[PDB]
């Protein structure tokens, strides 16, 4: 009765749309579906145009434009902002040799907007090529209704305690599990590395892990994988929030932590290099907690500085396989003397771009 | 409209999933569910990962782990906790490769956790083999509306009395038989042997039979059934429980009557076998008891009265096609002087490495 | 408020399509044992897997059930038996897949009180050269879950009879999609349902069995019925077989029942169907007593004179009559030959007992 | 929300008619509603009109007249049916000197309808109006809602079993006190003896009592109080029932237990004239059985079975302090060694006229 | 949703009026005859018609019930009996009418299981030198016809505790209308209601009854009760006694007692007190089975030691403290003398069996 009953969405016929994909066409013709970040740092936008070829490379599609004024990234008379294709996946929705298209964005005068971070990660991850640095990211999000409440929860209201919710099932135990399902094949299909995910402690929330990617790929990825979320819930009449506190006190907030290892920390005895990296890391941490966050740590602050599964903002410790510790070594990672090391950091609303570059600087470049 | 309309499930659209399930994914990549069981000894839990390649056994697959501290299973600091594979089956949900994995589950440092019946069970098992053993199970469940009030009863109150409901055909008699019968078929196509389903006593309640099993598989499989039913219930949004006491008094409360037998009573002249084990569980009756709850017998308690054909909580009886009895031999067993015998005893949600565990040591043992 | 309440209804519908299409290993047999409970009217059921696929009744295993649980308890030893009498093919998971009409047996042999079909079976089979073959024209109406015909309005009644006997139209006849779905399941399943029809009751209708040599009329009416309640089921709706599912002026319900011998369908075999309504004549009460499972209880409620209907205590046989007992049809006896029509047997009658019956007074 | 939804009455609103009501007229224009038993023998009708005196007795209210064909007192063509007042009552709707006046009926011939047993019920009061009788009945009653169901039970089901309900306090115990409350007050301004009320085993299953009256007036009196409990119900929207048993099964059925002595059972050494009584009337089962229910034993043979607290049909019993047999004589009347005694056989729907007449038939007129 | 299913909710409550206002002579008078069932918590009534007014208890008739309808069976002699012990002015019907208190008797004259009152009565009397003073807090919770705590949201929980005590506005106390009616017909009808307050669980309420002498307290709170439940009723609002009416982190409802002799408040003063503390210290197991009445089972669930409660196995005193099971109020020990306040009778209490237990531990050792 009152579960998505205002959301606009969920109240459409979902039928009669099949009757419309099954259209055959020339399989020359191909819709592109260009996908970009906006003036928040935080939101996606997109639209779409046909072309009339098969592109290979993100290269080979044309530029393209938009209002910059109605994204939050105005600029006096002069707010078209363009679109550089940057990386191309396939389209769940459509199929075909139908693509989706992510981008960077930069103002009239060939400059970057405030919100592209991809143009100095890339500078940056190319001097550390050679390191061959490769990412995780565990992406945390919850499903609201649209009244913003979280999805399913009593209006007005809380459920019981936190306990019986993570990795969950049953009915009462996780809700909209077809989401996420959907979400995680259509992100294999679009040729984005999940790999694998799980239902989290607060009913309605969730995670996709998505890596290990190369280098610069890790934010292609996320922010690909990110639009493909919001694009599958939207045809539910659901939001999925990517906010680090979707809902105040007791509840678990939402992170984005993230994995990391050059090819001298995944090689053998890689335990001393990893153990130098977070060395470096744990103390440097008043700049990295700025560059975690698309309005430099004042959403952090309202998941972190706790003991939910997280990090205290003010501080910072190192501990192996310690959920309490902003960076953590994971104990088969000691026992191995080899791997990876996880930044629990990030918040959930993180740009993937900002973590990577703060993160490369700091290890591979010496500052 | 009052039956499912708070059920967060059966509010959101079921269609559009289709449209992403048909997505075709190159080969290699394996979906793998990982499943297992929680503090309380009783519910379940989950979560999945891509895999490069197809496993071909249980020992091909990575060993896992979560945060028991979130699952009841804190250990202060060293919360960690490990996923051992120990059995493979099909996914019915996503088909292809891809894959549902039961799991057994160890501490930080290689001891299992309390919840952890398997091991134990494993070992005795394994000093059995040769009585080559087999178990049945009859698995009671009850469906219940998002309010924990079973599934279509009218809000505060009741439906008819008892009688109607057993085995019943009819909109007014028996509910959402859609759900027993998508969890069979996706019980068999995973490799689960389900022998049977019957609509219970109780309206909204059920029965599916597992088995028959060889020793510890029972175990693996059920637990893999049980999953399997919570997971299908839920995208209908119906609560399923293992409770044995879904609702209190003159309502039929829950069992997981368990059938047993060894080699030596499946051979001509086995009533002599089966007429023996019988007499053996008779002089540990409190024992047992015990192992067929996971909170020590005191969910046996709310059920086992020695009212509704059951067994009594204190008191062991058995019997020739006896039904206020614990232990059971079948009229066409004896009929037959061959075959299996049935213990009533254990209850909806016991965990059946324990009842496997419990019966092999005496018997074998 | 129509289905409102009823929990079949208010479940999603679209979800087991998808376990449906599921492929399972050829020999996996599903079999759904029916039979009939202690009441004598209704129906149970349940399944098991098989290793093999059956050639017939007797390969199939000797089950049994919870006699205690369906109005059967005999004491302290309950425990009932299922002998497979009739195999059907699945229409709900085809394949191999099947269904299973069965008799029962109480745990020393002795057939259970609503066994009826053990004592037909003897008659039937001492009949066997006159080759009789039965029609059965089952009545039912839909229910919604509170018990008031589907779609009526609530406290209150539709329009008087006139428009809905054969109707077409959705203020004329409701929920046709069972009754087609029903019609092809039947046949799918190897059930001789010869057609159906609307009746003058708004949510009333009809199929009709035959003609069936024999116990056979009785297995597969049997399995019908069983197949209308578990359709009917998926929907939400309640399929009654109560002979007066409403008081008034609102038509009750029969199971007509047409019957001829190998005489009576040949040319001049009019003479022994009149020999046979003859002898029917001759013994009104033990009919009515065998043409309801309570004995001439629940038929008094229907059989007024009134409603296209016989009397109950008074016997009565007309050609082209629908107020008689026994019918000669206008068309058999113009031609000499085929059947007559017994309009006495109630809707929610047995057709062992009926057949029986019949049997016993115009073959014996 | 479900209870009283499809109720007429009670969807209508029900704070306009005081506006109306306390419109002044002059003390002589007299509204006097005429109240009679239809063709069933069991349902009340009744109608109004103005008069222009106040009577003083019935004697001084005009014979009537109504249409028996409507009432299921057909009789052909000769349908108009006489309706001769017998008791006036204070009218508790309109107060003022308005009147509620109890009829008999009489066909167009002058004899009486087969729904009127006052006639020989009066004529064996008054040779017995030496013994001083006196009556008193415990009416049971169920209020349904419109659908036929019990008043607050459950849609398709039923509240838990019975034990909380008799004599409760809690909404959740009994329902609707307002109408048993209205009802006890309107009967004592009426001029009722009504000399209580409880609330009984079933939910939404109530009684009240009245009495002790002289002879003829307990059937008066009663049908009055029947008369007033349903058109006070009527206003709520509720459903009054004097079925015998609204629900079938372990649901306690209803009674219209009545209460009897004499001149002689209540002075000393009464109790033995009452046990002389008992005995007469052990003597005469099946006459009672047929005069204590509109039919003649049909309704009676659904609530008595034996079990849920009354006597069975087929055979006859006495005691003392005991509730399963037909004629209770109470503890406190034997220690007392005089009183009355309780006839537990009459079904909720009796005509209280043809209870007193085969009682009175039975004890004073020696049959 | 908010009491859509509770009947009286949904019944007209404007027509009653235009019948209460109905004139009758003076000497009909309505008595409502009140008493506890055989569960010795709840309470059951019924009302007949008297031709006089009485001056006290003893001038109205004994009357009777059937036990056998309210839990109080004695097989065929189920008749038991009713006796007046207090009268009250009728709130809801004004005028003479009245609401009569009662205690009840087997047929055999002796007091039924649930009469707590004629004990209690004997022992008040033998103290009677002392003038004992008692005062009652009464917590209770109200419920909608769903069981759930009225107005919280379904299937779920309210926002933590914090806002509600003592609260002010729509979303922090409900149902105020009850509690302000019930205060005031409490005074009405002769009963000493001294204050109420808002509970620390939203929809939780207290009401005080007293100071009052002797066995009086018990009578009064008794009615007191039965005049909570009855107006409840109107609104179609539940009005639970139960110690712990939800489980969990959410507060427990107690029935703390103040209590007073003579000694304790004429000057003489807290060493009279502090005796009578160190007296009721030595037996902690005997009070626990008097403080609610299936002995100790309800008050385990709020006596956790935990929510401003004391544990229920051991035994607590400390001066203005409020994790203690005895408490000296700061108030009481600045001064010479006042009151000593009992924390561990819970809400569901018997008031007579809580006055009796105190009294022969505290007057007659
Ligand atoms: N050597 C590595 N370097 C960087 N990332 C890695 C490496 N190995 C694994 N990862 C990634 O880290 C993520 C692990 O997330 P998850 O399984 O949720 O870990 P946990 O929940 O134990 O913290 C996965 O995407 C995984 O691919
Ligand atoms: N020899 C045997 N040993 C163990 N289990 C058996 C044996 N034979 C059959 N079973 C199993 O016993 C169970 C019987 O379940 P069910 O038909 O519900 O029995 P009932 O309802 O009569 O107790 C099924 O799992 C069946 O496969
Ligand atoms: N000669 C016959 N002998 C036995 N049964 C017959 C014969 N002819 C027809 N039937 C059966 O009787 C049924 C006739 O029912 P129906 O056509 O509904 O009759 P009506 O038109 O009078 O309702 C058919 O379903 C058919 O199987
Ligand atoms: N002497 C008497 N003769 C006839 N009726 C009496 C006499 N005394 C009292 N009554 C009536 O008996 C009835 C008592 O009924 P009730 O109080 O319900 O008792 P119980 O609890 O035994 O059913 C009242 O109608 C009362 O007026
Ligand atoms: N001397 C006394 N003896 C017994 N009871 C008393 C005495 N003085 C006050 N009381 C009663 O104790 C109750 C106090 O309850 P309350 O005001 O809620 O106290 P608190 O909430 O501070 O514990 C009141 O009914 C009050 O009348």
């Amino acid at each position: 009765a009152r579960i998505l009953e205002d959301s606009p969405n969920a109240r459409i016929n979902k039928t009669i749309l099949d009757r419309y994909l099954s259209l055959p066409l020339q399989e020359n013709i191909v819709q592109a579906t260009y996908v970009w970040i906006d003036g928040t740092g935080e939101d996606l936008r997109c639209k779409d145009r046909t072309l009339d070829f098969i592109p290979q490379s993100p290269k080979e599609l044309p530029v393209w434009n938009y209002d910059g004024s109605s994204c939050y990234q105005a600029e006096g008379s002069n707010s078209d902002t363009y679109l550089y294709p940057v990386a191309i996946y396939k389209d769940p929705f459509r199929r075909g040799n139908n693509i989706l298209v992510m981008c960077d964005t930069y103002k009239f005068d060939g400059t970057p907007t405030d919100t592209n971070k991809r143009k100095t990660c890339l500078e940056v991850a190319n001097k550390c090529a050679a390191e061959e640095p490769w990412f995780g990211i565990e992406q945390e999000y919850t499903f609201l209704d649209f009244d913003g409440h979280p999805l399913g929860w009593p209006k007005n209201g809380f459920p019981g305690p936190q306990g019986p919710y993570y990795c969950g099932v049953g009915a009462n135990k996780v809700y909209a599990r077809d989401i996420v399902d959907a979400h995680y094949r259509a992100c294999l299909y679009a040729g984005i590395k999940v790999s694998g995910t799980n239902a989290e402690v607060m009913p309605a929330q969730w995670e996709f892990q998505v890596g290990p990617c190369e280098g610069i790929s890790i934010g292609d990825d996320l922010w690909m994988a990110r639009f493909l979320l919001h694009r599958i819930s939207e045809e539910f009449g659901i939001v999925s929030t990517l906010d680090p506190k979707p809902m105040p006190g007791d509840w678990n907030g939402a992170g984005a932590h993230t994995n990391v290892s050059t090819k001298a920390m995944r090689e053998d005895g890689g335990i001393r290099d990893i153990e130098k990296a977070v060395a470096k890391l744990s103390k440097c941490h008043e700049r990295h907690i700025r560059a975690y966050d698309p309005k430099q740590g004042q959403d952090n602050a309202r998941r972190l500085t706790g003991k939910h599964e997280t990090s205290s903002i003010n501080d910072f410790s190192a501990g192996v396989a310690n959920r309490g510790c902003s960076i953590r070594i994971p104990r088969g990672v000691n026992d191995d003397g080899k791997g990876y090391f996880e930044d629990r950091r990030p918040s959930s609303n993180c740009d993937p771009y900002s973590v990577v570059e703060a993160i490369l600087r700091t290890i591979c470049l010496d500052e």
